[PDB]
């Protein structure tokens, strides 16, 4: 079994800069996860660029991504450098080569979000018709951090790799941002943060997101939860 | 094949600290390497903890290391560091370079074994002679920082023998540095002060994955005073900023 409970001691993290969102941190070794607000934790939000962790598991499966080193058969631009830079072109023409038939299929192995890829296969992530829960967020990184996806293990190794955005001597944190952008006041985008903390011998999985009405904003995706996760001492 | 080419461009570098080191940097490939003594680019040291790279990759060829998540587990008996005295992972034993957890793998692989790695490996003398828990801290094995460039980037490449998929493993536990523009894999060594006549030796070894380039470098020192052990990171680290590779 493995629970959630909703806890107030963060609250302070949101209010102080007038944001509109949740925390979901989840400890690996209690099955326990936490989260400021259970109904907005369970809400389905577009993933954005948060969708490129399965988009390059399903484009190496597929064989559509050559290797670690080089998306493509920049002409020399590793799987980090795609996931790292907005790479729009990139991830829309793996989208395209892996096709609706296989995305469709994949998603569903890998319980993703409401699994609705309608809206066009290379923009789907944005279309606004898949979306997927920051609980849902954490549940997949967990299957992808025990290389339990439907996928090789040197595939998931690969993309495992490929998301570490921090190393520290005692921890690693693997991560992925996402924007859908500003939308506009009474109907605003969202930003996403996710991934998990390798901390001594725990580990933390972790799902953020917000309501985002000014790129002015955009800051906050990073500093609430790097707030919260140092004053549970995971990181920092 | 392969080119050493020796410049003076980071002389500055070693001579502002009193250093007598080497630093080797290749960029794409080990075709071509930049250096600034070509004699001791090829000279072949101690690896104390450079070691614990290929004793990774073998435990778990070997099976003596699970998996990925293996946790090697702290018996409560003393260590010769506090920070050794915990449950570690695999990359928790490797950044705090827990000798002891390391000893034991050796130990388990056994001299046959390991023997025929690193002749796979082609490291360096391949003398693992004089106890397999201690060949790499105070024995006979040797290897040179070209050595260490030619094994990481046989490692980057998924080439060892060895499955992918360890290869794999041992290089995330490797992760050291990220930026939005690169990661840096790296690993540490130092065999101790020895005498000022016959000085110890430090390392610092890895490589750096960019966008669309990697470059692959090796670092060692004489050093008789571990209050110099900082160079053995900041004289690579300036000579690395100063090429635009990281900073």
């Amino acid at each position: 079994s493995n629970s959630i409970t909703e806890n107030t001691s963060w609250n302070k993290e949101f209010s102080a800069e007038a944001v509109n969102g949740v925390f979901v941190l989840c400890k690996s070794s209690s099955k326990s996860c936490a989260t400021n607000d259970l109904a907005r934790a369970s809400k389905e939000y577009l993933p954005a660029s948060t969708f490129k962790i399965p988009n390059a598991i399903i484009g190496l499966e597929t064989g559509v991504i050559k290797n670690e080193h080089q998306v493509f058969k920049e002409r020399d631009l590793t799987l980090r450098g795609a996931i790292q830079v907005s790479a729009v072109p990139v991830f829309q023409q793996i989208a395209r080569e892996v096709g609706e038939v296989r995305m469709q299929k994949y998603l569903k192995k890998f319980s993703y979000g409401n699994q609705n890829i309608s809206g066009g296969i290379d923009k789907f992530w944005l279309e606004d018709q898949l979306r997927i829960s920051a609980v849902n967020q954490v549940e997949f990184l967990e299957s992808l951090y025990l290389n339990k996806l439907s996928a090789s293990k040197e595939n998931q190794l690969i993309v495992k790799e490929a998301l570490v955005t921090e190393a520290a001597p005692e921890y690693l944190v693997h991560s992925k941002t996402g924007f859908s952008g500003v939308g506009t006041e009474s109907n605003p985008g969202v930003a996403w943060w996710v991934g998990w903390v390798e901390k001594e011998t725990e580990v933390y999985f972790f799902a953020f997101n917000m309501d985002i009405d000014n790129e002015s904003k955009l800051p906050l995706r990073k500093s609430i939860p790097t707030k919260i996760m140092e004053s549970e001492g995971i990181i920092g």
